[PDB]
DNA sequence: TTGACTCTCTTAA
DNA sequence: GAGAGTCA
DNA sequence: TTGACTCTCTTAA
DNA sequence: GAGAGTCA
């Protein structure tokens, strides 16, 4: 809610509940031929999810609390960042998974950044493969690699130059 | 159904028309601190665009030809690839700008690949900065860099480990 | 047959 | 990646 | 008050 | 990144 005290209380309640979510170990590519280990705190697949949590989409959840007799609700991954600016350079800040695991609610796996920065982590070579993200990636992005392009640049005639 | 010859005729008329678009010289980052030059063949900002072309959205156009009394229409950047497979790994192929300039219709600046491959080029370090795309990028992606993350991973208590 | 507009849709964060 | 409503 | 569902929306390719 | 309709 409005007060800093009320916001800290929301973060603390969220952390306590999420801290009881099952811890699932995931081994992940780091780039550079190296592998690391992440510990994701994963929300259950089906109800009940935990005090204050409810599913609004197959991979979307919301956290809700009643403060001053009013219900307040947030996207389930946005709660760690309730004291942060909600925009940057005129772009909305999003919760962004460094582990690329939507069910995970480990705040040590989340950052707060534009949707473009968020998306771009999908292709990052990773913390041992050349990641240049200022807030460093925890793993190589799942879509990093040569791609599967079907056809490259081409012309039939002689009208074009690169 | 249009024959191969008819499709080739469509590609040829498209190239003839696009080759007469204004050619704009752009200096671009290649990665590795190097700069290069790309020559984009840019569709006009407003009608008329060129024979067969019409705008269906702010940054969307279509190419239309009538053959044996039947109207055929294609996305304006898909025409170079009409003789190519239209899906790969169960994913639809998309026209993908290597120059990241939607107005450009230079077929030497286009490739044909999944939407994920397409998007990921936005963050590529570029052909002189470590590009691993099998069909190589022509330039560093416009969104490459450290990003502007507002808040990093953090916890208030001690409930979590990375 | 052609131009110049109109509308809505896909994907995965 | 999001917000908000309907029921019990 | 809390839980478990429902729906549609945003963005930029 | 897409497909399709209307009107003259
Ligand atoms: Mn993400
Ligand atoms: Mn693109
Ligand atoms: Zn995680
Ligand atoms: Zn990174
Ligand atoms: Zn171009
Ligand atoms: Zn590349």
């Amino acid at each position: 809610a409005l007060t800093n005290a009320q916001i800290l209380a929301v973060i603390d309640s969220w952390e306590e509940t999420v801290g009881q979510f099952p811890v699932i170990t995931h081994h992940v590519p780091l780039g550079g031929g190296l592998q690391g280990t992440l510990h994701c705190y994963e929300i259950p697949l089906a109800a009940p999810y935990g005090v204050g949590f409810a599913k609004n989409g197959p991979t979307r959840w919301q956290y809700k609390r009643t403060i001053n007799q009013v219900v307040h609700r947030w996207g389930s991954h946005t709660v760690p960042f309730l004291l942060e600016p909600d925009n940057i350079n005129g772009k909305t800040c999003t919760a962004s998974h460094l582990c690329h695991n939507t069910r995970c609610h480990n705040p040590l796996h989340l950052c707060w950044e534009s949707l473009d920065d968020n998306k771009g982590r999908n292709w990052c070579p990773g913390p041992n493969g050349g990641c240049v993200h200022a807030v460093v990636c925890l793993r190589q992005g799942p879509l990093y690699g040569p791609g599967a392009t079907v056809a490259g640049p081409q012309q039939r005639g002689s009208h074009f130059v690169v």
